[PDB]
């Protein structure tokens, strides 16, 4: 197995996947690495299994159909994995914890949002459809763009949004377009 966490790229107390060489900190893995379960398969392996069981699940989909899906176990898992993919990028530190807003010439967003809040929400089964999760995710970046206006720091939002969106199109097999 790897000797660093797959998400944060640091060593520490790591849990090793039984079906692939990845390793995780307990709370870096999403969901948090399970207490017992020998063998244990990580989220990457669980997502691979879904594809393998139903190869046609990789044919193209319309985003509007994906968003209306109810959060049954497989969609729950896919949103967990997509969230995990954003945390995999070091630039996610900016959006992880609860933000605050005091900048001359700007007002804070009406509905603040952040990764750890989406993480809790998924854990607590607060989203009933994929749309719930994707809306909160996109709101993180939109709040950032609006607040930081013409400061160059706005680019961090564009950058982390692009990671989210690429992973969304991959995980949920959105039909490719020009
Ligand atoms: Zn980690
Ligand atoms: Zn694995
Ligand atoms: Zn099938």
């Amino acid at each position: 197995n790897s000797n660093i966490c797959e998400v944060c790229n640091k060593w520490g107390r790591l849990f090793c996947c039984d079906t692939c060489p990845r390793s995780f900190h307990e709370h870096c893995h999403i969901p948090s690495v399970e207490a017992n379960k020998n063998p244990w398969s990580c989220i990457f392996c669980r997502i691979k299994t879904i594809q393998e069981r139903c190869p046609e699940s990789q044919s193209g989909h319309q985003e509007s159909e994906v968003l209306m899906r109810q959060m049954l176990p497989e969609e729950q898992l896919k949103c967990e994995f997509l969230l995990l993919k954003v945390y995999c990028d070091s630039k996610s530190c900016f959006f992880a914890s609860e933000p605050y807003y005091n900048r001359e010439g700007s007002q804070g967003p009406q509905k603040p949002m952040w990764l750890n809040k989406v993480k809790t929400s998924l854990n607590e089964q607060m989203y009933t459809r994929v749309e719930g999760f994707v809306q909160d995710m996109r709101l993180i970046f939109h709040n950032h763009k609006e607040f930081y206006r013409e400061d160059k720091f706005t680019r961090l939002g564009i950058q982390v949004q692009d990671i989210f969106e690429k992973n969304f199109r991959n995980i949920f097999a959105i039909q490719e377009t020009s």
